[PDB]
Protein backbone atom coordinates (compact mmCIF):
# COMPACT_ATOMS: atom_id res chain seq x y z
CA UNK A 1 0.00 0.00 0.00
CA UNK A 2 1.19 3.51 -1.03
CA UNK A 3 1.34 5.52 2.74
CA UNK A 4 3.80 6.79 5.34
CA UNK A 5 6.07 4.62 7.37
CA UNK A 6 4.57 4.33 11.20
CA UNK A 7 5.93 2.84 14.20
CA UNK A 8 2.64 0.75 15.97
CA UNK A 9 2.64 -1.35 19.59
CA UNK A 10 1.17 -4.55 20.67
CA UNK A 11 1.64 -7.84 22.40
CA UNK A 12 2.93 -11.02 20.63
CA UNK A 13 1.67 -14.77 21.16
CA UNK A 14 3.55 -14.82 24.60
CA UNK A 15 2.39 -11.84 26.26
CA UNK A 16 5.38 -9.43 25.52
CA UNK A 17 5.13 -5.92 23.82
CA UNK A 18 7.06 -5.07 21.34
CA UNK A 19 7.13 -2.08 18.73
CA UNK A 20 6.06 -3.16 15.00
CA UNK A 21 6.64 -1.17 11.60
CA UNK A 22 3.67 -0.31 9.98
CA UNK A 23 2.33 1.68 6.83
CA UNK A 24 -0.12 4.34 7.27
CA UNK A 25 -3.28 4.93 4.82
CA UNK A 26 -6.70 5.52 6.16
CA UNK A 27 -5.68 2.50 8.34
CA UNK A 28 -2.43 1.43 9.74
CA UNK A 29 -1.30 -1.62 7.97
CA UNK A 30 1.24 -4.55 9.18
CA UNK A 31 3.55 -3.68 6.41
CA UNK A 32 6.64 -3.12 7.56
CA UNK A 33 8.92 -0.17 4.80
CA UNK A 34 11.94 -0.14 6.28
CA UNK A 35 13.43 -3.70 5.44
CA UNK A 36 14.24 -4.22 1.59
CA UNK A 37 10.79 -4.02 -0.79
CA UNK A 38 8.89 -4.19 2.36
CA UNK A 39 7.46 -7.13 4.86
CA UNK A 40 3.63 -7.72 4.67
CA UNK A 41 1.23 -9.61 6.92
CA UNK A 42 -1.83 -10.62 5.82
CA UNK A 43 -5.35 -11.82 7.77
CA UNK A 44 -6.28 -15.19 6.31
CA UNK A 45 -9.46 -14.90 8.75
CA UNK A 46 -9.53 -18.90 9.61
CA UNK A 47 -10.22 -19.69 6.02
CA UNK A 48 -7.33 -21.29 3.31
CA UNK A 49 -7.52 -18.81 0.20
CA UNK A 50 -4.48 -17.03 0.51
CA UNK A 51 -2.93 -14.72 1.37
CA UNK A 52 -5.92 -13.19 2.58
CA UNK A 53 -5.88 -8.99 3.16
CA UNK A 54 -3.39 -6.90 4.39
CA UNK A 55 -3.72 -6.38 7.80
CA UNK A 56 -5.64 -3.24 8.75
CA UNK A 57 -5.67 -1.61 12.09
CA UNK A 58 -7.90 1.49 12.98
CA UNK A 59 -5.19 2.83 15.64
CA UNK A 60 -1.69 1.60 15.10
CA UNK A 61 -2.27 -0.08 18.87
CA UNK A 62 -2.39 -4.31 18.46
CA UNK A 63 -3.19 -5.32 22.03
CA UNK A 64 -6.35 -7.53 21.06
CA UNK A 65 -5.79 -11.35 20.82
CA UNK A 66 -6.98 -11.52 17.20
CA UNK A 67 -4.07 -9.34 16.96
CA UNK A 68 -1.10 -11.09 18.49
CA UNK A 69 -0.34 -13.87 16.12
CA UNK A 70 0.03 -11.08 13.62
CA UNK A 71 2.61 -8.81 15.69
CA UNK A 72 4.63 -11.94 16.02
CA UNK A 73 4.58 -13.14 12.37
CA UNK A 74 5.65 -9.72 11.53
CA UNK A 75 8.07 -9.10 13.61
CA UNK A 76 10.03 -12.03 13.70
CA UNK A 77 9.79 -11.93 9.76
CA UNK A 78 11.56 -8.32 10.17
CA UNK A 79 14.01 -10.24 12.71
CA UNK A 80 14.79 -12.96 10.42
CA UNK A 81 15.57 -10.26 7.70
CA UNK A 82 17.91 -8.38 9.79
CA UNK A 83 20.03 -12.37 10.91
CA UNK A 84 20.35 -12.54 7.03
CA UNK A 85 21.26 -8.84 6.14
CA UNK A 86 23.58 -8.47 8.84
CA UNK A 87 24.91 -12.01 9.52
CA UNK A 88 24.99 -13.24 5.73
CA UNK A 89 25.04 -10.04 3.59
CA UNK A 90 21.96 -11.28 1.84
CA UNK A 91 18.67 -9.10 1.13
CA UNK A 92 15.63 -11.00 2.03
CA UNK A 93 14.86 -14.73 0.42
CA UNK A 94 16.10 -13.96 -2.87
CA UNK A 95 19.28 -11.71 -2.42
CA UNK A 96 17.47 -8.85 -3.92
CA UNK A 97 15.08 -7.90 -1.55
CA UNK A 98 11.82 -9.65 -2.75
CA UNK A 99 8.98 -8.62 -0.25
CA UNK A 100 8.38 -11.02 2.46
CA UNK A 101 4.65 -12.16 2.98
CA UNK A 102 2.93 -13.75 5.38
CA UNK A 103 -0.54 -14.78 6.14
CA UNK A 104 -1.97 -15.45 9.84
CA UNK A 105 -5.20 -17.58 11.28
CA UNK A 106 -5.16 -19.98 8.58
CA UNK A 107 -7.51 -22.41 8.67
CA UNK A 108 -9.37 -23.53 11.80
CA UNK A 109 -6.89 -25.06 14.57
CA UNK A 110 -4.57 -25.15 12.11
CA UNK A 111 -1.37 -27.52 13.72
CA UNK A 112 1.25 -26.19 11.32
CA UNK A 113 2.93 -23.64 8.93
CA UNK A 114 4.85 -23.47 5.92
CA UNK A 115 6.15 -21.70 2.93
CA UNK A 116 3.36 -22.17 -0.26
CA UNK A 117 5.78 -21.33 -2.50
CA UNK A 118 5.51 -17.38 -2.66
CA UNK A 119 4.59 -16.54 1.17
CA UNK A 120 4.48 -17.63 4.47
CA UNK A 121 1.24 -19.47 5.66
CA UNK A 122 0.84 -19.69 10.19
CA UNK A 123 -1.72 -21.96 11.74
CA UNK A 124 -3.19 -20.24 14.77
CA UNK A 125 -3.32 -24.29 16.83
CA UNK A 126 -5.92 -26.02 18.17
CA UNK A 127 -5.14 -24.50 21.71
CA UNK A 128 -3.85 -27.90 23.09
CA UNK A 129 -0.45 -29.36 20.76
CA UNK A 130 -0.38 -25.29 19.53
CA UNK A 131 -0.92 -21.77 19.94
CA UNK A 132 -0.36 -19.71 16.82
CA UNK A 133 2.90 -21.20 15.65
CA UNK A 134 3.75 -17.68 14.33
CA UNK A 135 4.57 -17.34 18.60
CA UNK A 136 8.09 -18.91 18.01
CA UNK A 137 10.94 -17.45 16.52
CA UNK A 138 12.42 -20.41 15.08
CA UNK A 139 9.41 -21.32 13.63
CA UNK A 140 9.17 -18.07 11.76
CA UNK A 141 13.01 -18.59 10.64
CA UNK A 142 12.02 -22.10 9.60
CA UNK A 143 9.62 -21.00 7.24
CA UNK A 144 11.46 -17.37 6.04
CA UNK A 145 14.45 -20.20 5.60
CA UNK A 146 12.52 -22.45 3.28
CA UNK A 147 11.99 -19.42 1.26
CA UNK A 148 16.28 -18.69 1.51
CA UNK A 149 16.11 -22.56 0.19
CA UNK A 150 14.48 -23.14 -2.62
CA UNK A 151 15.97 -19.39 -4.27
CA UNK A 152 19.17 -21.04 -4.05
CA UNK A 153 20.14 -24.76 -3.58
CA UNK A 154 16.60 -25.95 -4.55
CA UNK A 155 16.66 -28.82 -2.33
CA UNK A 156 13.69 -31.28 -3.64
CA UNK A 157 11.54 -32.17 -0.18
CA UNK A 158 12.00 -35.50 -0.39
CA UNK A 159 13.74 -38.25 1.50
CA UNK A 160 17.55 -37.24 2.01
CA UNK A 161 17.47 -33.69 0.34
CA UNK A 162 14.30 -32.98 1.76
CA UNK A 163 15.78 -34.12 4.97
CA UNK A 164 18.60 -31.15 4.62
CA UNK A 165 16.57 -29.02 3.24
CA UNK A 166 14.47 -29.62 7.13
CA UNK A 167 17.48 -29.69 8.57
CA UNK A 168 18.75 -25.95 6.93
CA UNK A 169 15.29 -24.57 8.19
CA UNK A 170 15.94 -26.11 11.45
CA UNK A 171 19.27 -24.80 11.92
CA UNK A 172 18.88 -21.41 10.46
CA UNK A 173 15.68 -21.32 12.73
CA UNK A 174 18.14 -21.89 15.40
CA UNK A 175 20.48 -19.68 14.78
CA UNK A 176 18.05 -16.89 14.27
CA UNK A 177 16.97 -17.39 17.88
CA UNK A 178 20.07 -17.59 19.14
CA UNK A 179 20.74 -14.09 17.30
CA UNK A 180 17.35 -12.57 19.12
CA UNK A 181 18.72 -14.05 22.04
CA UNK A 182 15.62 -14.27 24.06
CA UNK A 183 16.15 -17.26 25.66
CA UNK A 184 17.77 -20.13 22.76
CA UNK A 185 18.09 -23.54 22.50
CA UNK A 186 18.70 -25.71 20.42
CA UNK A 187 15.39 -27.13 20.54
CA UNK A 188 12.39 -26.51 17.83
CA UNK A 189 8.92 -24.82 18.70
CA UNK A 190 9.26 -24.84 22.24
CA UNK A 191 7.82 -21.52 22.78
CA UNK A 192 3.98 -22.55 20.95
CA UNK A 193 4.33 -26.26 21.44
CA UNK A 194 1.90 -28.35 23.88
CA UNK A 195 0.71 -24.71 26.31
CA UNK A 196 -0.54 -27.61 28.85
CA UNK A 197 3.42 -29.39 28.66
CA UNK A 198 6.64 -27.57 29.88
CA UNK A 199 10.08 -28.69 28.67
CA UNK A 200 8.78 -30.60 25.16
CA UNK A 201 9.33 -29.63 22.09
CA UNK A 202 8.93 -30.24 18.21
CA UNK A 203 12.53 -31.13 17.58
CA UNK A 204 15.27 -30.97 19.23
CA UNK A 205 18.63 -30.81 17.35
CA UNK A 206 20.79 -31.89 20.20
CA UNK A 207 19.23 -35.08 20.65
CA UNK A 208 16.62 -35.48 18.01
CA UNK A 209 16.25 -39.57 19.70
CA UNK A 210 14.20 -37.90 22.59
CA UNK A 211 11.12 -37.37 20.23
CA UNK A 212 11.48 -40.33 18.60
CA UNK A 213 13.99 -39.50 15.32
CA UNK A 214 17.37 -40.58 13.90
CA UNK A 215 20.93 -39.17 14.92
CA UNK A 216 22.95 -41.36 12.87
CA UNK A 217 22.26 -42.90 9.45
CA UNK A 218 22.08 -46.58 10.37
CA UNK A 219 19.13 -45.34 12.44
CA UNK A 220 17.27 -43.44 9.15
CA UNK A 221 13.89 -44.37 7.92
CA UNK A 222 13.08 -44.83 4.54
CA UNK A 223 9.80 -45.71 4.35
CA UNK A 224 7.11 -43.29 2.45
CA UNK A 225 5.58 -41.17 5.54
CA UNK A 226 6.36 -37.49 5.07
CA UNK A 227 7.76 -37.87 2.47
CA UNK A 228 10.32 -40.08 2.94
CA UNK A 229 10.80 -38.87 6.11
CA UNK A 230 12.08 -35.15 5.96
CA UNK A 231 10.97 -34.20 9.09
CA UNK A 232 12.54 -37.31 10.59
CA UNK A 233 16.05 -37.99 9.40
CA UNK A 234 16.45 -34.46 9.74
CA UNK A 235 17.62 -35.15 12.96
CA UNK A 236 20.33 -36.88 11.29
CA UNK A 237 21.76 -33.49 9.97
CA UNK A 238 20.43 -31.57 12.84
CA UNK A 239 22.62 -33.32 15.55
CA UNK A 240 25.73 -33.31 12.80
CA UNK A 241 25.44 -29.24 13.14
CA UNK A 242 25.14 -29.41 16.95
CA UNK A 243 27.65 -31.33 17.17
CA UNK A 244 30.02 -28.56 15.02
CA UNK A 245 28.43 -25.62 16.67
CA UNK A 246 28.96 -27.61 20.19
CA UNK A 247 30.85 -30.30 20.41
CA UNK A 248 30.54 -33.54 22.02
CA UNK A 249 30.93 -37.09 21.88
CA UNK A 250 28.28 -39.45 20.33
CA UNK A 251 28.36 -42.83 19.81
CA UNK A 252 32.05 -42.80 21.03
CA UNK A 253 33.28 -40.30 18.43
CA UNK A 254 34.44 -37.13 19.52
CA UNK A 255 33.56 -33.52 18.05
CA UNK A 256 35.65 -30.47 19.13
CA UNK A 257 33.22 -27.55 18.93
CA UNK A 258 33.17 -24.63 16.69
CA UNK A 259 30.62 -22.04 18.02
CA UNK A 260 27.39 -21.13 15.91
CA UNK A 261 28.75 -18.55 14.28
CA UNK A 262 31.34 -20.31 12.09
CA UNK A 263 28.46 -23.15 11.57
CA UNK A 264 26.39 -20.60 10.42
CA UNK A 265 28.85 -19.64 7.66
CA UNK A 266 29.66 -22.99 6.63
CA UNK A 267 26.09 -23.68 6.22
CA UNK A 268 25.36 -20.57 4.68
CA UNK A 269 28.16 -21.13 2.50
CA UNK A 270 27.06 -24.57 1.93
CA UNK A 271 23.50 -23.61 0.91
CA UNK A 272 24.14 -21.34 -1.88
CA UNK A 273 27.55 -22.65 -3.65
CA UNK A 274 27.40 -26.10 -3.13
CA UNK A 275 23.98 -27.69 -2.43
CA UNK A 276 21.97 -28.58 -5.49
CA UNK A 277 18.15 -29.80 -5.88
CA UNK A 278 19.29 -33.26 -5.84
CA UNK A 279 21.68 -33.35 -2.89
CA UNK A 280 22.12 -36.81 -0.51
CA UNK A 281 23.82 -36.39 3.04
CA UNK A 282 27.07 -37.29 1.84
CA UNK A 283 26.90 -35.13 -0.80
CA UNK A 284 26.20 -32.09 2.45
CA UNK A 285 29.24 -33.60 4.20
CA UNK A 286 31.50 -32.66 1.03
CA UNK A 287 30.00 -29.46 0.53
CA UNK A 288 30.64 -28.51 4.47
CA UNK A 289 33.70 -29.74 4.06
CA UNK A 290 34.38 -27.78 1.05
CA UNK A 291 32.82 -24.40 2.60
CA UNK A 292 34.80 -24.59 5.68
CA UNK A 293 38.11 -24.93 3.89
CA UNK A 294 37.18 -21.95 1.81
CA UNK A 295 36.74 -20.13 4.73
CA UNK A 296 39.13 -21.45 7.53
CA UNK A 297 41.74 -23.14 5.19
CA UNK A 298 42.29 -27.10 4.53
CA UNK A 299 44.27 -27.89 7.70
CA UNK A 300 41.52 -25.45 9.97
CA UNK A 301 40.42 -27.40 13.35
CA UNK A 302 37.30 -25.95 11.44
CA UNK A 303 37.38 -28.35 8.46
CA UNK A 304 38.65 -31.17 10.89
CA UNK A 305 35.25 -30.54 13.10
CA UNK A 306 32.98 -30.66 10.33
CA UNK A 307 34.67 -34.15 9.83
CA UNK A 308 34.61 -35.46 12.86
CA UNK A 309 30.59 -34.58 13.24
CA UNK A 310 29.58 -36.20 9.87
CA UNK A 311 31.68 -39.38 11.00
CA UNK A 312 29.76 -38.99 14.46
CA UNK A 313 26.25 -39.33 12.71
CA UNK A 314 27.56 -42.13 10.21
CA UNK A 315 27.41 -39.82 7.31
CA UNK A 316 30.51 -40.75 4.77
C1 LIG B 1 4.01 -28.94 12.53
C2 LIG B 1 4.85 -30.11 13.10
C3 LIG B 1 3.93 -31.00 14.00
C4 LIG B 1 5.60 -30.98 12.08
C5 LIG B 1 6.06 -30.50 10.71
N1 LIG B 1 6.20 -29.08 10.49
C6 LIG B 1 7.35 -28.40 10.76
O1 LIG B 1 8.24 -28.91 11.41
C7 LIG B 1 7.56 -26.98 10.27
N2 LIG B 1 6.59 -26.74 9.17
P1 LIG B 1 7.09 -27.02 7.64
O2 LIG B 1 7.39 -25.72 6.97
O3 LIG B 1 8.29 -27.89 7.55
C8 LIG B 1 5.73 -27.81 6.72
N3 LIG B 1 6.07 -27.99 5.31
C9 LIG B 1 5.14 -28.50 4.47
O4 LIG B 1 4.03 -28.86 4.83
O5 LIG B 1 5.56 -28.58 3.20
C10 LIG B 1 4.58 -29.06 2.26
C11 LIG B 1 4.39 -27.99 1.18
C12 LIG B 1 3.41 -27.01 1.37
C13 LIG B 1 3.20 -26.04 0.39
C14 LIG B 1 3.94 -26.06 -0.80
C15 LIG B 1 4.90 -27.06 -1.00
C16 LIG B 1 5.11 -28.04 -0.02
C17 LIG B 1 7.33 -26.00 11.47
C18 LIG B 1 6.07 -26.37 12.28
C19 LIG B 1 8.55 -25.87 12.43
C20 LIG B 1 5.45 -31.21 9.53
O6 LIG B 1 4.93 -30.54 8.58
O7 LIG B 1 5.48 -32.47 9.58
CA1 LIG C 1 -5.97 -1.61 17.18
CA1 LIG D 1 13.73 -20.94 23.00
CA1 LIG E 1 13.99 -23.08 19.90
CA1 LIG F 1 4.99 -27.53 25.54
ZN1 LIG G 1 10.10 -27.17 7.28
Amino acid sequence: ITGTSTVGVGRGVLGDQKNINTTYSTYYYLQDNTRGNGIFTYDAKYRTTLPGSLWADADNQFFASYDAPAVDAHYYAGVTYDYYKNVHNRLSYDGNNAAIRSSVHYSQGYNNAFWNGSQMVYGDGDGQTFIPLSGGIDVVAHELTHAVTDYTAGLIYQNESGAINEAISDIFGTLVEFYANKNPDWEIGEDVYTPGISGDSLRSMSDPAKYGDPDHYSKRYTGTQDNGGVHINSGIINKAAYLISQGGTHYGVSVVGIGRDKLGKIFYRALTQYLTPTSNFSQLRAAAVQSATDLYGSTSQEVASVKQAFDAVGVK
